């Protein structure tokens, strides 16, 4: 089913991944690329946003069809066991995506900019790859021009946060990826992927350990899910961009351990509000500062959530970076894919504490500027619901055993081999971090784009 030897093989086919088949596709047409995903085609073209299908029940079908093989929202699934231990609090509701498209065929493609200690310090083009990364989500702030509240409950938010703000942090339309329609993979991988010859997508292709020989990346081991054969495929260079948890899974199932492997783990601590509007008859932006480490999205809501001039408040915390927010797996028990079972430890310290309970009264305080506050308490999620989980596969300046990939996002240990996805920031990120982690990719995809062209073997 699978060729013998490719060029590059792209493990995961959410938006991360999608960026390196981009940029190869763009910038390495001669490339030869393989991408394996375990999850099924559930969209057209493959990795295409779910509401694209105007059908419920077969919009249902995809979503469900996703779920893998305390409730997890449609789409996505949780873990069985080892999210939470006895001492810590862990993510009872951390959820996963196996489709094509990964989580990206279901997300809301809100791709803000990060600033202040948010953005990653040692990369000088980190603004040039944010707005590339903008090209290949189409990302737009112009979305809801014609939305007869977006403008009412942005102005009336800007009255009590943009006082001393300068512009870069002032409320202003959420950046959106719209293709109407969300946009998905379909649109990071788009015609330059799809219409390369030398690219090809497997979906219902599980890869169950990353082949190195002589230190440098060798390959994948595919297994298909079709048949249940597991077949090698060779590559020069291996991206796996699985997810936030499943990428340091298919490294530890490697036998690729080093220390920083799925350590400083951090979910985006989230608190929700709803709130009314005073008029009678899009999504805004409450930037991140340092002062005030929250990430602030209004939008508006179909209905009222407690028994479109109702609006939705969601405020995402950044996590003090802990170490001992390990990742942890177990060779002996297997998950439900016959990789090794995943345990998770995460606690929120009193600084965790301190900060969340200040998005809670922040929260309240922007509930009150857009109008009656529908709610009476700010709900605060349980951990993982933010589906924002970074710092599993972080990257840093040297390998002093904090970080696990360099500036490239290539992997210390094993050359040629690169990890994409959420898991790459390294920072103390609140906002939402999927156009980050796309723009991370389009660095790690130029660094083999450039050693491939620049090759002579
Ligand atoms: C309802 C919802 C709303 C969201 N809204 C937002 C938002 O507004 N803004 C935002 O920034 N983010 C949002 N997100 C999160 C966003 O979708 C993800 O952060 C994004 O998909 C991350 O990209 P990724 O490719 O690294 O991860 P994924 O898309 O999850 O990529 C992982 C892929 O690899 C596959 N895979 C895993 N293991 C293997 C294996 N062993 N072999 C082969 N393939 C494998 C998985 O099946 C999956 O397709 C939302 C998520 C959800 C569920
Ligand atoms: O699922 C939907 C959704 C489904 C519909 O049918 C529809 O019409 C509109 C919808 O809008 C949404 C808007 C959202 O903000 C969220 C999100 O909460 C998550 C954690 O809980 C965070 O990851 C995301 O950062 C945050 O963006 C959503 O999950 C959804």
């Amino acid at each position: 089913r699978y060729p013998a030897a490719v060029d590059v093989a792209i493990v995961g086919s959410g938006p991360t991944a999608s960026a390196y088949a981009r940029i190869l596709s763009e910038e390495a047409p001669g490339a030869t690329i393989a991408m394996f995903e375990v999850g099924p085609t559930v969209s057209n073209p493959p990795g295409a946003h779910v509401k694209n299908i105007e059908d419920p029940d077969s919009r249902s079908l995809a979503q469900r069809a996703s779920e893998g093989p305390r409730r997890a929202r449609p789409g996505t699934y949780l873990l069985q066991d080892g999210y939470a231990f006895p001492g810590e609090d862990g993510m009872p509701v951390a959820a996963m995506s196996s489709n094509v498209g990964g989580m990206a065929a279901h997300w809301t493609a809100a791709c803000p900019r990060p600033g202040g200690k948010e953005r990653i310090p040692f990369l000088p083009d980190l603004e040039e790859l944010l707005n590339d990364a903008d090209r290949l989500l189409g990302v737009t702030t112009h979305a809801f021009d014609g939305a007869p509240f977006s403008d009412l409950v942005r102005e009336r938010l800007a009255a009590v946060v943009d006082q001393g703000r300068t512009p870069a942090f002032r409320v202003q339309p959420m950046p959106l990826a719209v293709h109407l329609v969300w946009s998905g993979s379909d649109v990071v991988m788009g015609e330059a992927t799809r219409d390369n010859p030398q690219f090809e997508l497997f979906d219902e292709s599980l890869v169950t350990r990353v082949l190195v020989e002589d230190g440098t990346a060798a390959g994948v081991e595919v297994q298909d899910r079709r048949s249940g054969d597991t077949y090698q495929v060779a590559a020069r260079y291996v991206v796996v961009g699985a997810d936030a948890l499943r990428t340091p899974q298919l490294l530890w199932a490697s036998g690729i351990r080093p220390d920083a492997l799925g350590r400083y783990l951090n979910d985006q601590a989230q608190v929700v509000f709803a709130s009314r509007l005073r008029d009678v008859q899009g999504v805004a932006w409450v930037p991140y500062t340092d002062e005030a480490p929250f990430h602030g999205q209004i939008m508006q809501l179909d209905a009222s959530p407690v028994p479109g001039s109702i609006v939705g408040l969601g405020l995402f915390c950044a996590k003090d970076l802990q170490r001992e927010d390990r990742v942890a797996f177990d060779d002996d028990t297997r998950d439900s894919y016959g990789l090794p079972a995943m345990r998770i430890h995460y606690r929120l310290t009193e600084r965790d504490h301190v900060v969340l309970d200040r998005a809670r009264q922040e929260i309240v305080r922007l509930g009150k500027a857009v109008g009656e506050p529908l709610d009476e308490r700010p709900f605060v999620l349980p951990p993982g619901a933010s589906l924002h989980y970074q710092g599993t596969t972080r990257m840093g300046e040297t390998d002093d055993g904090e970080s696990v990939c360099s500036p490239d996002s290539q992997v210390w240990q094993v050359p040629g081999l690169f990890v994409a996805g959420n898991g790459v920031i390294p920072t103390a990120t609140a906002c939402n971090p999927t156009l980050t982690s796309v723009a991370l990719a389009v660095r790690g995809a130029r660094k083999i784009a450039e050693e491939i062209t620049s090759s002579l073997l």
